Formats: structure tokens, sequence, C-alpha cells
């Protein structure tokens, strides 16, 4: 069942592929349940919080070196430095190293590598934006900070992979995971749709001014989803009764309807998918596991 | 049942007057909802792609009127002998086809359907829509040749409301279909409500504050209305203007006018969008399969 | 039908129309087949064209209040002049057409309040509409006081009846199910959510823009509505967190606006969402039947008004 | 009744009131029908007054402490010959001697319950608030008599803290009650995750920003941080700098950084709270009935 050596169940379930129809539903049977959270207490509980207290560390340690950065390459304060910077392109390496590892040891059907485990990707990412960052450093370039803090960003973002191992900050994480792949992503879908409609329309408008670029004018349109809308912010151009017009339509359609649409579609996701929620919760848990027992 | 020649029941249910009781639920029968899947996976998938794909793109030759427009002044314009000004009149003509057929194939829909002149504008908004679109595109053309200077807004208007119509092509996808379905919902319920109670009140208070000042720029009614909207969309003053009197009233009346609309109104209008997602999800896919199945029945008519 | 409609002492619909708060379940008595029925029946017959002509002339009454106020004359120290011109005749008839529009709604909530007799313990959650009109014409009143007394708070006094009656128009939402039940949705609202949380709210805004304040030495941002004002200023989204400089200890005035933005703008405002979610998903039936009972209230009124 | 309300060695209201969080079904025993009639009867009879009555004087002792704060002039400072000065010091007195007898009263409580050092971070938050306000009000005191400025940093915290803690008295009141308790849940749990959650993403991307930009009046962490916050109150500027190299990366950081938490988190925690209010009501009634049921034993106690 759990050491068999030859196929063990927990190791088929675990890994298996998002096809199977209950893949998180049959984790639940008592004995299966009984042993993964009796395994974790026993010695998987400890040996993940001491890795997510290192990875802590070192992204604390790579925030100091990135943060007091001096056409590349370029006293106590270089010294530590010059080994942030080393220790943080170490472990950049090592998480592209685990990365391909885990590529090859699971081998996907490369249809579950987009579906499945972001985590993994996600890991991989940062990991090739620092080694891109490192290259362009060593280039003679300047565009290894935009690199450098892509993946600064990305890292500190990723910590949330470790939330999982808590069960409600793990029931947090698989919930806005549900809901950016469904609600946001419609949202957003439907939301740039209107955007760019209106925004055009607008440029098509404006005659002549600084808001003739496309960047500036969808710009100042987006600015009216963050509640910083201007609604005057140009006043070079005929037919005033037009632009307003359009500008009342695009605040209509996008601030007073869509918004409040997306959080009554959250709502309503977020009241239908509590059990589901914590079966793919218990599920990451068991992967954690697992992988950390075959990680010896 | 599909296709009689003469009066099928798929042809009945999917052209069904608004009057029907539950003309959305005759899909829900097994065989006619496993007839329109068929029928669809078979050939008009494909189909629909492709009208799709060729709609954005003729859509995506005049969204550059950007680049296009001139900004010599009274119209028409002439031809410049390059290669920029041979993209952009070309790209006009291609904008000019497409606007006159979709007049014409508005018009042939209206004459063959023949509507008893009262479904007409409560159900089928798309083609209405679209019909308007094309309306908006000929006033563009007609104004163009007329030596006038509003052909720009008409073919502005035109632009916008074929962006937004491509929320028809939506259509097709079940996930995004029926989140459209909802969209088509909240808008002709909640947001009608809303804005008829904020637009009262927003008028009330307009016109109160507008009487109390005495002299300025904001003296007009509607750069008042202006500012008081303002408030709604995050952006509000508070101290928008200083040349009036009675400070107290005057500042009594924008908490008002804040706590009555801002505060209550929006977050009614969250509420009941909320409570209405929870009511409609199965109506609204079933109003999706209707709509698939109106597709569906005219691409077979499209032959 | 004998002993229901009218018996020149007492009928049934009359009584449950006219019943006291009190009364346990008096939403539900409508509920029954034979009033429901013939409630509808009298409503199609006559009263459903007699309250939109009692829409029609107060809409009437209340454009032309609006357009004598708006062009009112600036010149200070009323009254004032009567020019010749179309326009000042007109204005000066609007006036007059107003003012006797607010002797009439004095008059009408007076005559209520003597024939109902309520007991001054439930004039808030019953005869809502008839405590805003009435409140209005003494508005109306009160400013016509002025006026003729040579004083310029007249203007105040006008726009805070016209303001009143502007958005008393949705006393003219019943007759419409689903814009009469969200009228009514918008009552209970105000009547129980916005109550407590403005409360709620109101002693944290003021605790916390007394604090800011007495942390402040000197400048326009030293006294206490100035600040409470910038610290309201937060909740309609157009903060600032940086108002004011002139002060010692940064960090306890970061400290106390962080304290205070976390306090209400992220949990009570978000609170106040799912609080009215939640009411909204439990007054769907009880909002049908109040608003069955306003209709069948107006409906009464206007028989008896003959 | 006899050894349910009165016994001088252990009774069931004294037991269930004052028994520890580890009690599993702590909160539903007065719900049972003795109990429920003898706490209403009591309350009824007279802790509603008494409790009425202390509210009633500590809301004087607070608007006295405010009106105090409000008017102060290197501490001590001398009395001048003014009746505005002579005010003062009685009313900044008085609410140093209210202070001290909170700070007391806590000590008491603290001594007589003695609880396991863990209820205490788990329950009694209202002791607890209140024995903070007294320790900043006396800290306060000290300070100003050690001639430093920082006297006015603890007495603004004290008058802060005790304005917000103010609502203790709203039970006592069922709807306020209840909304109290609400409040408590809410933030015990949803602001606490999203806060953490939040927190994590503001710190990753503020970081990113401040390294990307060169230098400026933004090249410091705590400015950068600032500004990204003003992002959640509906004040971001998405403009606030130019001093960087790279203008593509500074918007796509920006764009990230408020469809993350901006439109995602804040939206996701409307959701979650409306759930959470959908699901604590009964909860939320039965720890209101234990909170009154433990002040009506404390009164009874206090004589
Ligand atoms: C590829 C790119 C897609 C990005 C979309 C965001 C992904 C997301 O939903 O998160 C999930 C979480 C990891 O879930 P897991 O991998 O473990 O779960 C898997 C797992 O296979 C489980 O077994 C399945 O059952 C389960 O269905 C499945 O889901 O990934 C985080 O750790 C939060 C990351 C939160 C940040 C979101 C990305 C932000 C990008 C930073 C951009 C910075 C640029 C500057
Ligand atoms: C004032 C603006 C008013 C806009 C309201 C438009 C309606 C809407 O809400 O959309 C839905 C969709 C139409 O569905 P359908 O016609 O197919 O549905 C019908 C049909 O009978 C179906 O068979 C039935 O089952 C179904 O019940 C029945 O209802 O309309 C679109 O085609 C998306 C286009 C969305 C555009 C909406 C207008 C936006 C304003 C643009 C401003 C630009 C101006 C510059
Ligand atoms: C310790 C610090 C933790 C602060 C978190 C906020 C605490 C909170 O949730 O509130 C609860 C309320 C008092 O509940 P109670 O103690 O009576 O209930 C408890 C318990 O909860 C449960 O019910 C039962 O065990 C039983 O009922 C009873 O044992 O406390 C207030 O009075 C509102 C205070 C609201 C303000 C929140 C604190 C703000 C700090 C001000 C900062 C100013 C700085 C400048
Ligand atoms: C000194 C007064 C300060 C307030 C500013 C004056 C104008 C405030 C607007 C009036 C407040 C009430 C608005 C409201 O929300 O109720 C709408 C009414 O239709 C109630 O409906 P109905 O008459 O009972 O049918
Ligand atoms: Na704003």
């Amino acid at each position: 069942i759990d050491t068999c050596e030859k196929n063990s169940v927990l190791e088929v379930i675990a890994y298996s592929s998002s096809e199977t129809p209950n893949r998180h539903d049959m984790l639940l049977v008592e004995p299966l349940n009984r042993l993964l959270q009796d395994k974790w207490d026993r010695f998987v509980k400890r040996i993940f919080y001491f890795n997510f207290f290192v990875y802590c560390l070192y992204m604390i340690i790579f925030t100091a070196a990135a943060y007091y950065r001096p056409l590349p390459p370029y006293t106590v304060g270089d010294y530590f430095r010059v080994t942030g910077e080393i220790l943080s392109v170490s472990g950049g390496v090592y998480f592209f190293f685990r990365g391909i590892q885990y590529f090859l040891q699971r081998r996907p059907s490369l249809k579950s590598l987009f579906v499945d485990s972001y985590s993994e990707i996600l890991f991989f990412v940062q990991s090739l934006f620092m080694l891109v960052s490192v290259v362009l450093y060593f280039s003679q370039r300047k565009e290894y900070v935009a690199s450098m803090v892509f993946s600064l960003a990305m890292g500190w973002t990723n910590m949330l992979y470790y939330t999982r191992g808590f069960q409600q900050m793990g029931i947090y994480a698989v919930m806005i995971e549900k809901m950016i792949l469904r609600d946001l992503c419609r949202f957003m879908f439907v939301y740039l749709v209107f955007l760019f409609g209106f925004s055009t329309a607008v440029v098509t408008l404006i005659e002549d001014g600084k808001y003739n670029s496309l960047y500036s004018t969808c710009l100042e349109l987006f600015k009216f989803t963050i509640g910083m809308g201007d609604l005057e912010f140009t006043e070079n151009y005929d037919f005033k009764a037009v632009f307003i017009i359009l500008l009342l339509a695009y605040v209509i359609l996008t601030y007073i309807l869509l918004l409040n649409m997306l959080i009554a579609l959250m709502g309503e996701t977020v009241n239908k998918i509590a059990q589901e929620s914590k079966n793919i919760w218990k599920l990451q848990r068991a992967i954690t596991i697992l992988d950390t027992e075959k990680s010896f």
C-alpha cells in the first residue's frame, strides 16, 4: 500500500494524471487518511517546516542582495553583498535542477504540465528568470535588473506554496487558485474586450493631444477600474457630447456592472467549492508527503 | 421532428414567440438536445469558428481608424499616392462593404420573420444591435460624402458598438456563453432598477446643490451633476466649490447624498446581483442552449 | 362579501390596511384568496389609473418647484421686486404654486395624524412616507416664514425641501411589483443595516479623528472638524494618508491612520456588504408581503378619499 | 434553583460562565430552559440598570478625557491662573484616576481568575484590551512627569484604544451585541487570512518595484510600500515615478500587483465575509448570550 517497492496505491493515486475521475475523493477512505495524517505529524510535518524556514531565509538573503545593487559586471559591505548574490544564484540553479529532475521523473503527458502542478512550473520559471538575469549580467547588459526583479516578484509570490500544511491557509490558497482559474479569467476576457473597444473609440474621437497614443488612452480608461478615473483627462477635441457619452457608457458597463458581477460570482463560487477545496488541499498535502518520502 | 421542410419541431421551438410559457425548456428533451449537440459537433462548430474569425478580422480592418482618420478637415479627402494611403483607402472600402452587408442581413431577417412589432424590442437584442451598428456606419458614410465633420463621431459610435457586439460571438462556448447570458439578465434587471433609483436621487441632490450655490463655474446644472456623479466612481471631492454660503448646508447635503447613494445603493446592487446569481444558474444554461439552437438552425437555413 | 367591504362601522379590509404594527402577522392577512383577488380587481378597475394620475400631478408639481428654485434671483435682502418680463411672471407664479403645494401637504399630514391618531411610538417604522412628506412640507413652510421675515436662511430651507421632494419620488414606486419591492428593500436596509453600521463606524471615526487631532500641533488641520472630514474622506475612496506634515512622531501618525483604514475600509464596509447580501437572501418573501400590504393601504386610502 | 444560582462553593452558572475554552459545548449550555429563564430574570431585575449606569459614567469619563487631551498645552507644565487651565487640570486628573482604576481592575481580574497562560490570548479579549488602555495611560503619565514629548503619543494611543473599546458596552443590546460578536469573529478569521496573503504579495511587489526604481523620492522601501498600499484604498497613481530604465517592466509589475490584490483579493475577501456571515448566526447569538451571562455574574459578584 505505502511501501511496496513495486507499485504503491499511494503513489498511484497521488501521482495520477488529471484524467482520473476521482483522484481527490478516494483519499478520504479511513485507512488512507489516517495513515497520511499519522505520517505527516510523525516525520514530514517538521521536515516541511525546516524546508519552509530555509526558503524564507533564502528569500530574505535574495531581497537584501538585490535591493542593494550598485554595464556590469561591477569593504565588509561589498563582501556581504557579493556573498548574498552568489548564494541567491546558487539557490536559483538548485531550483532549476530540481525542476528538471521533476520533469524527467514524472515525465508528464505534455498536457498535464499546463493543467497540473502549477507550483513546479512557477518555481522553474523563477529559476529560469534568475539564470537569464545572471547570463545578461555576465554578457555586458542592463536587462539583468529587469530579469532579476521579475524573478524576485515571482519568488516572493511563490511563498504561498508553503501555505499548504496549515489547514485553513491551505484551503485559502486552493480557493485563490480556483478563483483565478475560473472567475478572474472570464471577467478579464470580457473586461479587456470592453476596455479595448472603448479605448479605441475614444482615441478615434480625440483629434490632437498627448493622449492620441492608444497606450495613453487605454491607461486612462483602465484608471477608472481602480477608483482613480478622471472623466476630464483631456479637452483637446471636438464634440464634447460624444466624449462624455462614451465615457459614461464605459463607466456604467465596466465599473458599475462587471466588477459587482465579479464580486457576485466570487461569492457564488466560494459558496460552492468548500468541500472540493478541502479535498484538493488534502491531496496537495499527500503529494507533499510522498515527495518528502521519496527525496530520502 | 428536425426537418420536415414544412414545419419541424426544432424550427417551431427555436422560432417560438415570447408569449410561449416555457420556450427555453423544450430543448431539454433528450432526443432534441442530443440531436442539436450531434449536429453542432458534426458540421456547425467549424462554420461558427470561421464566422467568428472572419467577423473579428473584418471589424479589426476598421478598428485602426485611429491611424486612418485624417485631420485635414471638411471631407472628402485626397489620395496621397503612398502605400500607407493605399492601405487606408482599401481598409475604409472593406469597412463600408461590411456595414452594407450587415445592414442587408438585418433587413433580410426583418422581412423574413415578419415580426408582430412587439417581440422585436423585447427579444433578439443581438440582431437589433447589429442593425444599429450598420445604421451608424451608413450614417458615417453619408455624412462623409456630404462635407460634414460628424462622420468621426458616427464611426466612433459604430466602432465601440461593434467591439461590444463581439460579445455576441462570445456564445458557442458553454462557460463564456452562460457568462454572457448572466450579464444579459443582470443588465436588463438589476442595472435598470438601480439606474432608475440612483438617477432620481442624483438629479434631486444635484438640483438642490445647484440652487444652493450663487455663482461660479459650477452654477450650471450639468457641471454640478457631473461633480455629484464623480462621487460614485470613487473620485468625489467634497469641496469642489467655495463661492457659496452656508457651509453647514452644503456639507450636510453632500453627506446625505453620499450616504444614500454610494454607501447604500451600490451595496444594495451588489447584494441583489448576488441573489440573482444564486437564482438564475439553470435558467441561464437553458437560455444559452436555446441560443445555440437558434444559431444552428440559422446556419442550416443559410445552406 | 357582506361584512367585508364596507359597513360604516368596521370592514376587514379597512382593519387590515390600518392595523397597528403591534399585530403579530398583519402582513399575511392579505394572502387569503378573496382579499387578494378583490384588491387586484379594484386596482385594475379604477385605482391603477388614479394612482398614475397622483404620480403625474405630483411630478408636474416637483418640476415646477425645481424650475422656480433654480432660476431664483441672487440679489440678497429678500423679498424681491416683480419686474415686467415673461420670465419673472412665470417664476413668481411657480413660487406661488410651490408654496400652495407645501400648504396642501402640511394640511394632509395634519389630517392623517388627527384621523389615524398615532401613539407617537409608531411613526418611524409605520407611516414612514407620511413623516417624510410632512417634514418636507414643514421645511417649505419655515422657508416661506424666513422669506417674508427678510432672512437668507430661506435658501437653505428651500434647498432641503427640494432635496426631500425629489428623493420622495420613491413613494410612487408602489403599483409596480418590481420597483415597489426594490423600494421596500431600500427601506428595510436603511432601518437595520445602515443604522447599525453607521453607529459603529461613527464611533470609530470620532475616536480616531480625536486621536489624530490631538497628535497635531498647529495648522489648518488642527481643528476637529477638518480632521474628521479628512478621516471620513477615506471611506469614499479618496483618502490621502499624507494630508498633514506639521506635527511630531510621524510613526504614531502613520500607525493611527493605518489602524483606522484597516479597521474601517477593509473590515466594516465589506462586512456591511456581506450583511446586506445575507439579508437580501432572507427578505424576499416578507418584502413581497409588505409591498402587497402597502398596495392595499394605497387602495384603501384612495377609496376613502372618494 | 438549589445549587444552581448561589452555593458559595460551586454553581452551574459560575462554572459554565467561567469554564475554560477547552470545554467542548460551553456555549450551548445556557440555552437550557431554567438557566435561560433565570439569566433573563436577573438581567431585567437589576443588571440592566447597573449596566446602563456603568455605560453612562464611562461615556462621561471618555468625554472628559477627550476634552482634556484635545486642549493640551518639555513637560511638566505650570497652572495658569484661568478657569480654562483649572478645568483642564481637573479633567486630566480625572482621566488619570480612571486610568489607574482600570489598571487596578485588570490586576484584580488577573489575580482572581488566574488563567492558564493560554486562554489569555484566546479568551477574555475585552479585559486585556482595557488593561492595555490603562497601561498606555500610565506610561503617558510617567513620561509626562519625566520631561518628554512621548507622553502625547502615549495618550493619543490610549485615547484611540478607549474610543474603539467603547464597543464593549454594545452588549445588553441584542442587535448590537450580535453585531459586535460578528465583528470579533470576522477580525479573527477573515481579516487575519487576508492580511497574511496581502502582506506577502505587497512586500514582494514593493521590493521588486523599489529594486527597479533607480533614484528619487521613492528609492526607499517605506515610500514604495506606501505608494503600493495606496492602490488598496482607491488612490493608486500608476505614474508616481519616472526614474527607471525600463517602463514596460514597471507597468507590467504595477498591473500584476493591481490585478492580484485589488481586483482579486479584495473581492474574494468580500465573498468570504459573505460566506462567514451566512455561517455564524446561531454561534454569534450563543456567544452573545454567554457574554451577557458573564456580565451578570460579574455584576452580582462586585456588590
Ligand atoms: C437636514 C436634513 C439633512 C439631509 C439632507 C436633506 C435631503 C436628504 C434626503 C431625504 C432622506 C431620505 C431619503 C430616503 O432614502 O428615503 C426615500 C423616501 O422616499 C422614503 O420612501 P417613502 O416616502 O416612505 O415612500
Ligand atoms: Na479614488
